[PDB]
């Protein structure tokens, strides 16, 4: 069962993206973390910042303003803790997968 | 006779509520002129509901959200849990205050 999934994350002037790339006709839900290990699901909530987007080639994209809902600002850098849910279309987990999202870099 | 706590975290608080069987809990923020504010993800008061694992209801709040006030140096929330019936009817209500500690700036050293 090996874990695959290929992701990124590109950073922004007001906002940061998590692009992923799965295959197979998978697709990935987004999840966001607090300190407290609870699990937020990203939906589209313009108050928030937070949008879902796919792109032209296929990849899913979530998008988060700096100053959006659960950004916290560390070390003078905005972070943002992201679960990646690969999943087949019948809605199970294939594979789980965490990202510290860090803007600006590094 | 709702079990409930709440923790302090760095960057805000939960207050976690365990209902009975079949029970259900609502949760309301107060404000200091006793209004109650209906909770919503898609918030620009950084305030949250989820449902955990075991079947807990969850609250999460920023610092730095709506109604949360600064009292003798403390983050101060406080919130109604409406503890309800399957039938939509309030079997019991409970106030809480989340105080939570607070930096003092440098000042502190004047
Ligand atoms: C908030 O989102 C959680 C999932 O993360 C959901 O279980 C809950 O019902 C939502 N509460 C709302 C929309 O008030
Ligand atoms: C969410 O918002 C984006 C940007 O406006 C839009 O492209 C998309 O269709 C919306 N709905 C979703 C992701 O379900």
């Amino acid at each position: 069962q090996p874990a695959l999934l290929q992701y990124h994350y590109d950073c922004g002037d007001f906002g940061m993206q998590l692009l992923a790339y799965p295959t197979r006709g998978r697709t990935v839900h987004f999840k966001v973390l607090d300190e407290f290990g609870t699990r937020f699901e990203v939906a589209n909530c313009s108050i928030c910042m937070h949008w879902l987007n796919t792109g032209e080639d296929g990849g899913l994209i979530f998008s988060a303003g700096y100053e959006g809902c659960h950004v916290l600002v560390k070390d003078g850098r905005y972070v943002l803790r992201v679960q990646l849910e690969e999943m087949l279309l019948s809605g199970v987990v294939a594979a789980s997968y965490e990202v510290q999202m860090t803007c600006p870099r590094p």
